């Protein structure tokens, strides 16, 4: 896989961000994760954590997996990095998301994220408390 450049347009929530990619605005849906919705327990905390991570970053990058690059809503499906740190992995590692939506052929970082989830659960963090 390869990291490519993008710039933040707007933080949305834990699950999605508006980024400029190849010069066009897109909504990105993070691969392999599901955060609680804003109304749900830890939803506001997941959005805040994401917002801070991507707004404070000097450099945003997107990393497509091997499979489909857009979902049925036209959302880009990627791993997002903020100053080299994966936002997908970070949410999971903090117990602010669960590993989810693992489809065959777009699952390169599945085991990395499942290890993060094991650690968050062992530490009883947030959703795992
Ligand atoms: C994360 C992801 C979601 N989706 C679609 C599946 C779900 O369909 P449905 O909308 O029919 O439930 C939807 C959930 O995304 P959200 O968690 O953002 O609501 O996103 C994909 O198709 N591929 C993906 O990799």
């Amino acid at each position: 896989l390869h990291k490519e450049p993008a710039t933040l347009i707007k933080a949305i929530d834990g699950n999605t961000e508006k980024l400029m990619y190849k010069g066009q605005p897109m909504t990105f849906r993070l691969l392999l994760v599901d955060t609680p919705e804003f109304n749900e327990k830890y939803g506001p905390e997941a959005s805040a954590f994401t917002k801070k991570m991507v707004e404070n970053a000097k450099k945003i990058e997107v990393e497509f997996d091997k499979g489909q690059r857009t979902d049925k809503y036209g959302r880009g499906l990627a791993y997002i990095y903020a100053d080299g740190k994966m936002v997908n992995e970070a949410l999971v590692r903090q117990g602010l998301a669960k590993v989810a939506y693992v489809y065959k052929g777009n699952n390169t970082h599945e085991q990395l994220l499942r290890k993060a989830e094991a650690q968050a659960k062992k530490e009883k963090l947030n959703i795992w408390s």
